[PDB]
């Protein structure tokens, strides 16, 4: 029953989104697109037409005009001509960033352009809300930056055949129809046969600044390097594009410094070549400061902050490419082999060798939980591996029972290999849990009894007295507890370091530890010889050594002893015996190569290490919590008071099978005849030819470059932390909330996702949170207090830069984005004169200090007349006044109130002698022309415009503007009500651009400071007038650089 | 069941006049969590939303 319902569920959009799929946005991130080429002109604003030339005409025949020769001119022939911005309107580019920026002549309206951001509510498809102008003008701004990252190409030109210019070099565009371009880039080549205005123009400029200015050829029959030319172009897309490729040149490299890179990283084993001559200026953007990769790393842990799905499949990933270089692989049957021979008789209810083969199961697949367990050693900060609960007897075990003691046996084998710092305590507490009853130690309290299951001990707070003081352990009461806690001070591994990388190129993302630097557990003792010979002087062949003595000890006891028979001792015994010196190379391989390999795989991974030093026993500096944080608290502003009270814990434990981990250290075989240096050099050398981390480099500088993006935008509209510049506030904007940052983030977001090509996601974890106080940071925390902190200093961001520069710009240019500036003044105006409404005569104005006028605020209140007194309307001073003379506004006054106040106001405004002025600050306009000759009357417009106002919109502000004449015209009369309160009329070109002159109505020349280098002999030719007046005719360096794949340029040696 | 009307009437105004609206979407983002912990079932970002 038209009632309009049901329209609800359009525009209001979801942002909700499952984000399952973080693990393919880990192992793979979308490249940017970097580079893109225009050939066209590095223009984006265009001169149009307005109302056709007075052609033919009574006055002058028609021989007279240059139009009737069909000669093409550089500028409109038409009574009217006026300035539009569109961006890209004569490029020709190659790959689209699809952010154009299009309005429409100023006769036509361009409301829709703000009311694209939060007109959510708006209803009228012709109105839009003020309130939200300052937020759609940025985003203007931001698309217009974003639409025009392009690097200007070289095409090519020719030398002039005709006397019009001096042989200058013409450049020639692409694409079909090209005829159009030559009469627009060089204004200076047309003929000069009248007195028109353009032709006078024309006549008074320089003559040799045409065509191309200079150029560096280099290389005799190849493409100039670069050229400068004069031609048509703007002055603020030319430094949006200069200083654009600025940045590109400054993230440059060379091949020679590649080929370094790629040696070093190779630890040697492969050789890569490049070229010695001449080259051609190839441009290979790959190379970034190391706090863009430092952010970018604090942003990828954020991901993967507390959830394990998200960070084991790139341990599974390691683990496939470790285990596809690796010279390692499983003896199917040495274990069975060396067991086979132990000797033991047939009358013995039990076997050892049985029980610990069943144990065992080497089901050749355990080297996969092996390699996982090596790539640990490389995410310490977020990943900590550990032993599974199922690996642990059931019941807490018994020494008496075999099973138990291959257990413990197992057990202590794989411990060492986890990257858990608790690690030893729960090795210890494995034999005093089994060790229970038979022989007793003093715990801390009631509850972390001897009796607790070991892997319940997981924290530094739980590690018992006994363990770190071996002297509370009795060495008569427990000799075997005793003995194995010292045993574990003594012969725990040592963790060590190795360097890796290469950082003149690579840079380095490493956070708490120094750059090139790897940490491991483990001590790593570089290998002598190219060809491996079994050897035992190994730290984990001598902890399998140490276990294998304590277990017999433990069954020589002669309170434990008498328990068994004689034989079963001896096969006993025995099987110790052959388990301590089986032939397992594994033990010599983690000490030899095992860390060249993950320094070689390291520089590599798409996720780089993160690492927290590794502690043998000190219990003092064992890692208890690693935070980073994104936000700030109230009114702290200082990252280093913040930092501790607002991080969020980030860290995950992995579980791992001590029985897999065990059968790789004891069943590991070389190839028969092995010569590492070969080895390697025949495995390594296909991986060295994989570009994906320089693509990964790309990616973490756009990544920086969006944040700060975003705070600079953000510090518009709300307040924030950082220093800012400031140039919009004049444009009115409601009082921003959260939500409304939320949104305007959002935006943000898709613009950039938009303009570089990205299909994955960016920037979203900051989206949680509150936008309005965004700050990076990271530390970690030791047991004993003391906390380290990380602050990367942020680095700078061009298109930041460039949008505050076009922000600036359009300070004094908002004429020429369809926006005026000021407020309007509705009044009767009728007379015969010409003066256009955009600049009003000044005694027509009024403002708060003019004498005798009224200023009206919150309290609007009438009193209506009664037997013929006049109504009357309260006063901000209290004064009761009557409907005439000069009052103000403001304009939320009238939103209020637009019913009550159109229907006491219209009819005294259209007739009486009430004029108001509406304080606006900006707003859109629209202008609608007029024949001077006719009459002309403009009250339906404002009547219109007055009634379409709404408490949440309203519509564009029309006004009625004469039409320029080149011969004498009678008058007419014209009633106005609308008109601006100051200048306004910026965006004019010309009038009567083919007449020798303007005779009546508004008179405007050339804009002859939008062409300073022609027009001023005295002008450097590359001068320009920013931030004041854009130019439209410049110099605009052209390249014509190689962009060659990596694999191009260097080519290693097999 | 004299009381009981008027509380719910209150409860209704107050829920259709008053700007802000409960959107759970918040929680679910930030703890953006489907279900951790793959083999070991003990989860306590998917505990609490539980």
């Amino acid at each position: 029953e038209f009632i309009s319902s049901w329209q609800n569920h359009p525009i209001v959009q979801v942002s909700a989104d499952v984000e399952n799929k973080k693990t393919a946005q880990l192992l793979h991130a979308d490249t940017p697109r970097l580079v893109t080429w225009d050939a066209g002109l590095c223009t984006s604003f265009k001169i149009v037409p307005i109302v056709p030339a007075q052609v033919p005409q009574d006055v002058l025949a028609y021989t007279f005009f240059t139009s009737s020769y069909a000669i093409q001119s550089p500028f409109p022939e038409a009574a009217v001509s006026r300035i539009v911005v569109h961006t890209r309107w004569a490029s020709n580019v190659d790959f689209d960033r699809d952010s154009s920026v299009i309005m429409a002549p100023p006769t036509e309206n361009n409301i829709h352009l703000f009311k694209q951001l939060l007109n959510t509510e708006t209803l009228s498809v012709r109105g839009a809300n003020p309130l939200m102008f300052r937020a759609n003008v940025l985003h203007m701004l931001l698309e217009f930056v974003l639409d025009n990252l392009y690097l200007n190409r070289h095409t090519g030109f020719s030398q002039d055949h005709t006397p019009f210019t001096e042989g200058a070099n013409l450049r020639s565009l692409p694409g079909p129809d090209a005829e159009k371009w030559y009469s627009i880039m060089y204004p200076t080549r047309m003929g000069t046969p009248n007195v028109s205005k353009i032709c006078n123009f024309v006549a008074s400029c320089v003559r040799n600044r045409v065509g191309r200015f200079d150029r560096a050829q280099m290389m005799n029959g190849a493409m100039s390097e670069w050229v400068d030319v004069f031609e048509t172009s703007d002055a603020l897309t030319v430094s949006i594009r200069g200083r654009w490729m600025a940045r590109l040149a400054r993230m440059n490299i060379n091949p020679t410094e590649i080929e370094w890179a790629l040696t070093e990283c190779a630890q040697g084993y492969v050789t890569v070549t490049s070229p010695y001559a001449p080259s051609v200026n190839r441009l290979m953007p790959y190379r970034i400061s190391n706090a863009e990769r430092q952010i970018s790393q604090i942003i990828r842990i954020m991901n993967i902050g507390n959830n394990a799905t998200v960070i084991q499949p790139v341990l599974q990933d390691i683990s496939v490419l470790l285990q596809r270089i690796s010279p390692l692989q499983i003896d199917p049957t040495i274990i069975s082999n060396t067991m086979s021979t132990v000797s033991e008789s047939t009358t013995q209810t039990l076997s050892p060798a049985s029980s610990i083969l069943g144990k065992l199961r080497p089901s050749n697949s355990d080297f996969s939980s092996f390699r996982v367990a090596l790539a640990g050693w490389l995410y310490n900060g977020v990943v900590t591996t550990v032993i599974d609960d199922s690996s642990y007897p059931k019941d807490g075990g018994s020494v008496t029972s075999l099973e138990n003691l291959w257990d413990f046996f197992i057990l202590a084998l794989a411990l060492p290999l986890t990257t858990d710092p608790c690690a030893p305590v729960k090795a210890f507490m494995t034999l005093a849990n089994m060790m229970v009853g038979f022989e007793t130690i003093p715990m801390d309290n009631q509850i972390y009894t001897q009796s607790r299951r070991a892997s319940a001990f997981s924290t530094p707070h739980t590690w018992p007295r006994c363990f770190m003081n071996i002297q509370l352990i009795s060495p008569i009461d427990a000799p075997i507890l005793r003995q194995w806690a010292e045993i574990i001070h003594r012969y725990w591994p040592n963790p060590s370091q190795i360097r890796y990388g290469a950082p003149n190129v690579f840079g380095s993302a490493n956070l708490f530890t120094p750059p090139e630097v790897l940490l491991l557990p483990i001590d790593h003792q570089p290998a002598n010889v190219t060809t491996p010979t079994l050897d035992f002087t190994n730290e984990l062949t001598n902890w399998r050594a140490r276990v294998c003595e304590l277990m017999k000890n433990l069954v020589d006891n002669q309170r434990y002893q008498p328990g068994w028979t004689q034989s079963l001792v001896s096969s006993m015994r025995g099987t110790l015996d052959k388990l301590k010196l089986i032939k397992s190379m594994t033990p010599m391989y983690l000490q030899q190569l095992a860390p060249v390999e993950l320094a070689v795989i390291a520089p590599m991974l798409p996720f780089p290490p993160f690492q927290v030093p590794y502690v043998r026993l000190d219990r003092d500096r064992v890692p208890t919590m690693v935070g980073v944080t994104r936000q700030s608290r109230d009114t702290i502003t200082q990252p280093a008071l913040s930092l501790s009270t607002t991080n969020t814990t980030v860290g995950v434990p992995l579980a791992l099978d001590a029985r897999a981990i065990t059968v790789a250290l004891l069943s590991g075989k070389y190839p028969p005849d092995l010569v590492t240096n070969v080895w390697y050099a025949d495995a390594i050398y296909p991986m060295y030819a994989d570009t994906e981390v320089f693509s990964n480099l790309q990616r973490d500088m756009i990544t920086c470059e969006a944040v700060q993006t975003l705070v600079t935008l953000v510090a518009q509209i709300s307040e924030t932390q950082y220093p800012v510049d400031r140039y919009l506030d004049w444009i009115p904007s409601l009082r921003a909330s959260a939500a409304t940052a939320a949104t305007f983030a959002e935006w943000v977001n898709t613009s950039m996702k938009t303009a570089f090509d990205l299909s994955d996601m960016l920037l979203e974890p900051l989206l949680s949170g509150d936008p309005r106080m965004t700050q990076l940071a990271i530390q970690y925390q030791q047991y004993n207090g003391r906390t380290f902190n990380i602050i990367p200093e942020m680095p700078g961001s061009v298109i930041a830069d460039c949008v505050q520069l076009t922000a600036e710009v359009f300070n004094h240019e908002y004429n020429l984005f369809g926006i005026a500036r000021g407020d309007i003044i509705i009044g009767r105006v009728q007379s015969t004169h010409l003066w256009s409404p955009l600049a009003p005569p000044p005694d027509l104005v009024f403002d708060r200090d003019t004498p005798g006028v009224h200023i009206f605020g919150r309290d609007c209140r009438i009193s209506f007349g009664m037997n013929g007194a006049a109504p009357m309307i309260r006063d901000e001073t209290g004064l009761m006044v009557p409907f005439e003379g000069n009052w103000i506004f403001p304009l939320a006054l009238w939103q209020m109130n637009t019913r009550y106040f159109n229907q006491q106001f219209d009819a005294w405004i259209k007739t009486g002698e009430l004029r108001i002025r509406i304080e606006m600050g900006a707003y859109p306009y629209m202008l609608h022309y007029y024949d001077p000759r006719q009459y002309a009357n403009a009250w339906n417009l404002t009547s219109a415009w007055l009634e379409e106002i709404t408490p949440t919109s309203i519509p564009s502000v029309p006004f009625m503007v004469p039409i320029s004449s080149d011969h004498d015209i009678s008058s007419a009369p014209a009633v106005q009500y609308i008109i601006s309160t100051e200048y306004n009329d910026r965006s004019l070109f010309c009038t009567n651009s083919s007449s020798p002159q303007t005779i009546a109505g508004p008179d405007k020349h050339i804009p002859v400071e939008r062409y300073n280098i022609l027009t001023n002999p005295d002008a450097p030719p590359t001068q320009i007038q920013l931030p004041e007046v854009v130019d439209l005719y410049n110099v605009v360096t052209r390249y014509a650089y190689e962009t060659p794949p990596i694999t191009a340029v260097v080519m290693g040696v097999p």
